[PDB]
């Protein structure tokens, strides 16, 4: 029964036609659940192992590294008694590599956990209803609650479905609903109807969500709706419905894949049309029987040249070092890519409400009366410090510690706040934290009462679990409780009766303690105490008194206050009636003012210098809260999102006035304002959808429920350690430790990591490029092989990969984060470096081959071959006569190859020297700025003297170790690379903007 709330409680029986004493009939709940379903909702199983395997050879490049496999399997069969020893060697490789980096995807992606399965952290266990079945309330699984169901709920109990309130118990009803709506505050509920169809959860008051939790009192009510069907249920699917796009730089890497895919076929096109001459020559060499096996030599080993088959391991490397890393800070990175996107972050959307505060209410302030003459009154006024329920924090006057026993004012305020109490607070020995049983606001006297100690009882030699209610104790000792007169809203104050317990002072008489909003309290009391004495109410006291509560109560401190006092000479039992809250105002008069306590849901420490840190990073930091717009912007003010006395006219939204501006203003809105109070789920996911739509990397923090949404639609969702199930499952990122100003370190780390990610990106797809022009420039000239693929997949994942990691390693910028964010449309590769990737790669083909023919040509030790019986070399075996001389296989000797590769190693070790800095010279920036790339050359470099020494390698790589004179010709032919790069860099600096 949607719609539940704006009809009445007779409305709501009759609809499902069911009795308020005695609950559905077993036949009732038969059809209901038949109808209804349970009251649970869907498993969320998707993807399984075999189906991610699937996805892993999807990938354009993969596929095309693939078919290249399959090419050069044909090839190894058709591998004749020549070199049929390691034929199948490379098709071998080729496929080793893509399950290499294959089984490392499945291993990655299976990493993850459920959102409904996990969901059920949050969903009750069990549920109190009344059923026909019998007279007692019944204790069953809250999956089997149906809608109709007469249900119980009392303080401390989860709300185990959405139910209409019927009748309420206790004198008033208090829920904590801030994992759903963020209110800060629990809300007292009512069960009259609430007329407005469109009323939001925060203006449901006769509703209780499931989810949310009992603050005070007992209540029964039918409920509503139950699986899918409640808030907590919408939002699910909500989160379910969300799509999310992939990182910027995996959509780079899309894009490069495509585009390279149509360079390769292009080259193998190309050559194509290079050798339609054949059908010229008057020789038949062999028709469709055996010659034809040249063409895809050349178009595998294209594929294998563009390809930077060690990209993959490289980078997955760098991401999981920063995830390790980021770990250390407490941060639980969900997914390896946002590790990087997170430093592109342009905006920071946060909740307010247990994300950017505690949302443990905490006393900081309270005064209690000085000294008392005339019309002067002056008050010893206290501060206190922490944030949470833990008993861990200090009292202090004009800054500085005291002891609170030593103020008698103190020793009563303390002792009104342990009796005037139906709450407590309590160590989850299982999440390792102090929590609160029952009311927040009054948890938060209880705490306060810890840190006072006014008897400076002994805690330090104390368990978590003992040091909570150690001092509260004590004074539970001193006074026995009779009886309590229960917060009402008529009054707004709420009282206990107590009689002397201890013999230690039996002198003393009956009280009553009250507590309660300030100003009728206050106009109860007819005596002020100071100290021990009492003095009479004065108008100049009074005056004092609401001239420091009204301070407290708005400005810088905006805190919640709470008059405590106490009547001396209470009422006897006996003439006291206590079933009709209609009559406790009245024994709750003639009182004496004690002192006042101000509270309030704190921001946590690390938020204000976080948001600085984000300012001079050019990151935006949006509150958006389900909370009151008037809490909102408080909290704004304290953590400096809005300046003490900034007037927030246009820059502070709720979500009806959002809701009240054109679609048009509502995009500008999110641009300009920075607080956007009493929203909806949608309202925060909505947000986060404008800023997008400026093409800017939003990231969402939050805690709840309604967070889940925002959270999963961000790019980079980040939940707190202490929320709930759902925001974590719809996160990137965890706080474990609350700490917020580690999503500044994880944005510094996510800045730091794409930079030297691009310096590596960069140097391996450049030497690709090189790559390709080696192997074009032979299949072009007609020249013989100058590289392979097997010496291509070995540099490209070994050589090559080592240094690429090291590059990961950069130092980064000083100024790091004293920069706006890059755009996320920042290509890798344009402009001047394009083409100076576009001269080295063409350096490094010319180089490559240039090696291979010196040696065929000029090498001391090699055949003085002519240029043309190289570029003809093929038809050395039938037309010895033209150019005859020498042994045919010579133009399949390692020397010229292994010349060649040792000049790409020799050339790449160079360029890996060159990608420290983008445009800053060798000399400015040294190679020694980054120890382990020098290394890291040095174990590429001794593991190329590898592949050329021991017997297996040199032999199965098509190598053979080089000449002392061989080896001063490859350093010649590489070395200069450097030049040419110090030369390009240097036209970007002084006639160009680099
Ligand atoms: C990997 C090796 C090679 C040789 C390759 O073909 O790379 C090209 C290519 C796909 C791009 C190019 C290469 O293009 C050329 O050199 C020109 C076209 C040649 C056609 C020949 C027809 C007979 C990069 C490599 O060239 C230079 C010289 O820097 C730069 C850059 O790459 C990046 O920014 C890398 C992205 C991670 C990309 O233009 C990129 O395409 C894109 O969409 C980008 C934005 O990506
Ligand atoms: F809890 Be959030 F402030 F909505
Ligand atoms: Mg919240």
């Amino acid at each position: 029964m949607e719609a539940a709330h704006s009809k009445s409680t007779e409305e709501c029986l009759a609809y499902f036609g069911v009795s308020e004493t005695t609950g559905l009939t077993p036949d009732q709940v038969k059809r209901h659940l038949e109808k209804y379903g349970h009251n649970e909702l869907p498993a969320e199983e998707g993807k399984s192992l075999w189906e991610l395997v699937i996805e892993q050879f999807e990938d354009l490049l993969v596929r095309i590294l693939l078919l290249a496999a399959c090419i050069s399997f044909v090839l190894a069969w058709f591998e004749e008694g020549e070199e049929t020893i390691t034929a199948f060697v490379e098709p071998f490789v080729i496929l080793l590599i893509l399950i290499a980096n294959a089984i490392v995807g499945v291993w990655q992606e299976r990493n993850a956990e459920n959102a409904i399965e996990a969901l059920k952290e949050y969903e009750p266990e069990m549920g109190k209803v009344y059923r026909a079945d019998r007279k007692s309330v019944q204790r069953i699984k809250a999956r089997d609650i149906v809608p109709g169901d007469i249900v119980e709920v009392a303080v401390g109990d989860k709300v185990p479905a959405d139910i209409r309130i019927l009748s309420i118990k206790s004198t008033t009803l208090r829920v904590d609903q801030s994992i759903l709506t963020g209110e800060s505050v629990s809300v007292i509920k009512h069960t009259e109807p609430v007329p407005d169809p469109r009323a939001v959860n925060q203006d449901k008051k006769n509703m209780l969500f499931s989810g949310t939790n009992i603050a005070a009192g007992k209540a029964l009510g039918i409920v509503a709706t139950t699986g899918v069907s409640t808030e907590i249920g919408k939002i699910r699917d909500q989160m379910a419905a969300t799509e999310q796009d992939k990182t910027p730089l995996q959509q780079k890497l899309d894009e490069f894949g495509e585009q390279l895919s149509k360079v390769i076929s292009l080259i193998c096109v190309a050559v194509w049309l290079i050798n339609i001459g054949h059908f010229n020559d008057p020789v038949h060499g062999g028709s469709w029987i055996r010659g034809a096996i040249y063409y895809f030599k050349i178009a595998v080993a294209l594929a294998v040249a563009a390809i930077p088959e060690g990209l993959p391991a490289v980078i997955t490397t760098c991401l999981a070092l920063g995830t390790r890393r980021m770990a250390k800070k407490n941060a639980i990175v969900r997914s390896l890519p946002s590790v990087e996107t997170l430093g592109c972050t342009s905006v920071i959307c946060s909740d307010k409400t247990g994300t950017l505060t505690t949302n443990q209410m905490s006393v900081c302030k309270m005064f209690i009366i000085d000294k008392v003459d005339g019309d002067f009154c002056s008050l010893n006024e206290f501060s206190i410090t922490g944030s949470t329920y833990a008993p861990e924090g200090e009292v202090l006057k004009n800054d500085k510690p005291i002891r609170s026993g030593q103020f008698d004012g103190l020793v009563e305020l303390a002792t009104i706040c342990a009796l005037c109490n139906d709450s407590s607070l309590d160590f989850n020995e299982t999440k390792g934290v102090y929590e609160k049983v029952g009311e927040a606001t009054e948890t938060a006297l209880t705490t306060l009462v810890e840190k006072m100690n006014v008897f400076n009882t002994e805690v330090r030699n104390l368990s978590k679990v003992e040091r909570a209610n150690a001092c509260n104790s004590v004074i539970r000792q001193l006074m026995k409780k009779e009886f309590t007169l229960e917060f009402s809203r008529d009054r707004k104050s709420m009282s206990v009766y107590c009689s002397p317990a201890k013999s230690s002072r039996a002198a003393v008489g009956n009280k009553m303690f009250v507590k309660g909003a300030p100003e009728g309290v206050i106009d109860r009391c007819n005596y002020v105490r100071v100290g021990t004495t009492r003095v009479p109410m004065t108008g100049p006291v009074k005056e004092k008194i609401l001239s420091v509560i009204k301070e407290w109560g708005t400005g810088r401190d905006t805190l919640r206050c709470l008059a405590l006092a106490t009547r001396d000479t209470p009422p006897k039992r006996e003439e006291m009636v206590l079933d009709d809250s209609s009559r406790f105002m009245e024994y709750e008069t003639d009182l004496t003012f004690v002192g006042v306590v101000g509270m309030l849901d704190p921001p946590r420490k690390e938020v204000m210098g976080s948001i600085q840190l984000c300012r001079d990073a050019g990151i935006r930091v949006i509150m958006i809260t389900g909370d009151n717009k008037g809490t909102a912007i408080a909290i704004c003010r304290r953590i400096g999102i809005f300046g003490e006395n900034e007037e927030v006219a246009d820059r502070a939204y709720t979500g009806r006035e959002f809701d009240d501006l054109p679609l048009a203003e509502q995009r500008e809105a999110c641009r300009r304002a920075c607080c956007f109070a009493r929203v909806e789920p949608s309202h925060k996911s909505k947000i986060v959808e404008y800023l997008q739509s400026y093409d800017e990397i939003t990231a969402m923090t939050g805690d709840g429920v309604n967070d889940a949404p925002a959270l999963k639609k961000a790019e980079i969702g980040i939940a707190m350690g202490s929320g709930t199930a759902v925001a974590k499952t719809a996160s990137e990122m965890v706080l474990a430790d609350d700490n917020f100003s580690t999503i500044v370190a994880a944005v510094e780390e996510g800045r730091a990591i794409y930079n030297n990610m691009k310096q590596f990106i960069r140097y391996l797809i450049s030497s690709n490029v090189g790559e390709v022009v080696c192997i074009f420039l032979t299949a072009a000239l007609g020249l013989p092989e100058a590289l392979i693929p097997v010496q291509l997949l070995w540099v490209n994942l070994v050589t090559d990969g080592l240094p690429a990691t090291a590059l990961g390693f950069n130092p980064p910028d000083l100024d790091i984060m004293d920069r706006p964010p890059r755009s996320p449309k920042e290509p890798l590769i344009s402009g001047w470096l394009f083409f100076r990737y576009m001269a080295i790669g063409g350096y490094v083909g010319a180089a490559t081959v240039g090696a291979a023919a010196w040696w065929f040509m000029y090498a001391e030790d090699g055949p003085g071959v002519t240029y043309h019986q190289l570029t003809h070399f093929m038809q050395c075996t039938e037309d010895h006569p033209h150019f005859e001389g020498l042994d045919c296989e010579i133009f399949e000797a390692p020397e010229p190859m292994t010349m060649a590769l040792s000049v790409l190693v020799t050339i790449e070790m160079c360029n890996a020297l060159n990608s420290l800095s983008e445009n800053q010279s060798l000399m400015r920036m040294p190679p020694w700025v980054n120890i382990w790339l020098l290394g890291s050359i040095c174990l590429s470099m001794s593991l190329h003297f590898l592949i050329l020494y021991v017997d297996p390698l040199p032999m199965i790589f098509k190598l053979k170790a080089l000449d002392l004179t061989q080896w001063l010709m490859v350093l010649k032919i590489s070395l200069p690379v450097i030049g040419l790069d110090e030369i390009l860099k240097f036209i970007a600096r002084n006639y160009l903007e680099g």
